[PDB]
């Protein structure tokens, strides 16, 4: 098709490996590029950890208000929010917001501990029908993004289908789904990614991710005013371990997609 040629064109211009999946929920049609390929999710896996805690909240109604200690042993490479509350507590809602809207790695690890380990995150993915997602490690080592390593990976197709079920479908409760949607709106880390390639009149909820080998990821759910919603997944990784981030590729992929 035409979109596949331009996506393949910008992948060649980038020197890396692009993975794209858009779900057009108007006709339930799909446009995919390397859609069944394994990519490191990096911090985009935090959506699955936040959604899994939200699923736990459908029986323990008062769970997001439960305080959780933050103390020096908990801090790792990048903790923009949990750094402010060391030797204090942080409720599971403020850690979920820190993980989604600021990509706080300590918040992720607290989300992972609440679920009983990374196997508890993968469990929730299998329960909602995702057989491809797998979380193996905690932050920050889940961002190693070594080529060929199946650890902490998924495919663009699977993550787009899952993100549709979480934010648009009914894999979560309505109070849970509205909370995750409201969280993805408040994201502060995706200005130069998928958002930069979409019309400004388009409201977007997204979660970014980045790691070694220049991995630059972004998953988004998009609501054009007057039109049926879209979910977009753009994964990108590079051959050099020390490669720099390429958020511009993610914006250009979304621009090629938005022209459809
Ligand atoms: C997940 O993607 C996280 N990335 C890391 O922990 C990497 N070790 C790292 C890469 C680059 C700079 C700092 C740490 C966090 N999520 C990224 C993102 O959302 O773009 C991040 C750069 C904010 S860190």
């Amino acid at each position: 098709s035409a979109v596949q040629q331009k996506l393949a064109a910008l992948e060649k211009s980038s020197g890396g490996r692009l993975g794209v999946a858009l779900i057009d929920t108007a006709d339930n049609t799909q446009v995919l590029y390397r859609g069944d390929e394994r990519f490191p999710m990096c911090s985009t896996s935090k959506v699955m950890a936040a959604a899994a805690v939200l699923k736990q909240s459908e029986t323990q109604k008062q769970l997001l208000n439960q305080p959780v200690e933050i103390k020096p042993a908990d801090l790792v490479n990048y903790n923009p929010i949990a750094e402010k509350h060391v030797n204090g507590t942080m409720t599971l809602a403020e850690l979920s917001a820190a993980a989604l809207q600021y990509s706080d790695n300590t918040a992720m690890n607290k989300l992972i501990a609440q679920l009983g380990g990374p196997g508890g995150v993968t469990a929730f993915a299998r329960a909602i029908g995702d057989e491809t997602f797998r979380l193996d490690r905690t932050a920050p080592t889940l961002n190693t993004a070594i080529p060929g390593d199946p650890r902490d990976t998924t495919t663009p197709r699977a993550m787009a289908q899952t993100l549709r079920q979480l934010t648009l479908g009914h894999a979560l409760g309505e109070t849970q789904r509205a909370q995750l949607v409201t969280w993805l709106k408040g994201n502060t880390t995706g200005a130069a990614s998928i958002r930069a390639g979409l019309p400004t009149s388009w409201t977007v909820g997204d979660k970014t991710g980045s790691g070694d080998y220049g991995t630059t990821n972004d998953i988004a759910v998009i609501w054009p005013q007057g039109r049926a919603p879209l979910v977009l997944v753009t994964y990108f990784t590079q051959p050099q371990q020390n490669a720099e981030s390429r958020r511009d590729v993610l914006a250009s992929a979304a621009r090629i997609i938005a022209e459809g």
